């Protein structure tokens, strides 16, 4: 279930305008991609931030979460073609 | 494979981290994206058109590096959590057929 | 869906196991073949070529009986492992990358 | 991973010739299907044998088999079709 993928689209065009709004959307990045998750949330909430305020590191952590949120999406993208192509293969297997 | 991507990634993270040029950092991103596109047809379009992370000063490549953690990063756990879903899907529907 | 073809053979494999004719237990698989066939191309002509179970006689009923038990099952089940082993390749996949 | 597919079409011809070898065949099919099975190998191994002896009943017990293989090759089948087109509709909700 990709609801994630369609969010990471949203979320990306507000990556840009005119700090909390930035610290504000990360959070809500990784709120969704946490759906449930294990206690691997540590990893995903270890120090999983942006670094900081100056405007030479609000440039700076606003580059980072456009990577971030395109990361992911290809990320997700990649990934879920891969899961299609190896039940092909595995299907091409049947002879 | 899959797992080949995420350990290159868990490398060029780890070349990223430890930096000081303008061909370094656009090598490290050419190098994620020549990994990507394992045969995926024209939607290397979207990867393949730019997509580069923006004598250059000093503070300019600052903005460019962390812009490349987070690709490095978004990769990793986007892969992760597309992983962990699959996985999740398949339990649930195990359950549905308790019989 | 996966879960939709499961319920439906539990139900198939209950309606032969309380059975007495030719057309009954010829249409309970004619139905299990009509669920498979959602949407996968000319492979049907791997199910919808026959592969039908062997006035007719009383034993000749019981023999084709067994052999749709086993059919019902099978599809049952060889989801079943299809579906563990999704799951299982998942979470390997996960644990590779351990970070 | 298909392994048990291949096996599938080996075990399945020699569903026929001329019960020790029947008992054996199906057997041996479980195991291989197992691989690592939880503890739901109960219902697997729950009574999950052909019915026993009279010419009869080896006519029947082997019928039982020949669908059971047939089955299993079928459901492993289109679930594994199901997979490579369930990764291919989570992605086209890319756009």
């Amino acid at each position: 279930v990709m609801r994630i993928g369609t969010m990471i689209k949203q979320l990306l065009e507000e990556v840009r305008a005119a700090r909390n709004r930035l610290r504000d959307i990360h959070a809500t990045s990784i709120r969704e991609l946490e759906d449930g998750l294990a206690p691997e949330l540590r990893e995903e909430l270890d120090r999983l931030t942006l670094p900081f305020p100056s405007d030479a590191e609000l440039r700076i952590a606003q580059a980072q979460l456009v990577g971030w949120l395109e990361g992911l999406f290809h990320g997700i993208q990649t990934a879920l073609f891969a899961q299609q192509m190896a039940a092909r293969a595995q299907l091409q297997q049947m002879r």
